[PDB]
């Protein structure tokens, strides 16, 4: 198709933000079971 300069072009390696966003979601979404068992501690938080 074309050439391979991402990086010649710029050296920003903008490209491993979509590595880490895309793996991150992974973790994320472990915390929206394990954040069941701190939506108690808001009906009586410790303020």
């Amino acid at each position: 198709m074309g050439v391979s300069v991402m990086e010649a072009i710029k050296e920003v390696k903008l490209a491993e933000e979509q590595a880490v966003k895309e793996i991150e979601e992974a973790k994320n979404r472990a915390e929206q079971i394990k954040a069941e068992a701190i939506e108690e501690a808001k009906k009586l938080i410790a303020c």
